[PDB]
């Protein structure tokens, strides 16, 4: 287990440029996106709580492809919103539904310190 909890203050500086392997040591799902949504990176975490394989969705765009149900105002628009202000950090509940028994979790969005790069931090709830 890397040792950082979910919704930590400075998330951002302690996950800057963990690499692909040192994510999957993560306790929460972490996706990194791009500011248009696509996937940059997918851990092991995640793809336990949602069945994805990590491996295959990097490149998918999460809002187009992947995550459908967080195309809405309520999770793609506050992303959108908060990627254009730069300060992007949000923290809520939401269900992951799209093909796969109804989920329940918590979602943080937080503004990366890589260019171009959002996190979405996930836990079950």
């Amino acid at each position: 287990m890397e040792h950082v909890a979910f919704g930590s203050e400075d998330i951002e500086n302690t996950l800057a440029k963990m690499d692909d392997g040192q994510l999957d040591g993560l306790a929460f799902g972490a996706i990194q996106l791009d500011g248009d949504g696509n996937i940059l990176q997918y851990n092991a975490a995640e793809g336990d709580i949602t069945g994805r394989d990590p491996k295959q969705v990097i490149g998918k765009n999460f809002f187009k492809d992947v995550a459908p149900x967080t195309d809405s105002p309520e999770f793609y628009g506050k992303f959108k919103e908060g990627v254009a202000s730069g300060n992007l950090n949000t923290m809520f509940e939401y269900t992951f539904d799209y093909q796969m028994t109804p989920t329940k979790v918590k979602v943080h969005m937080k503004k990366a310190l890589s260019g171009d790069s959002y996190w979405v931090f996930v836990k079950r709830v």
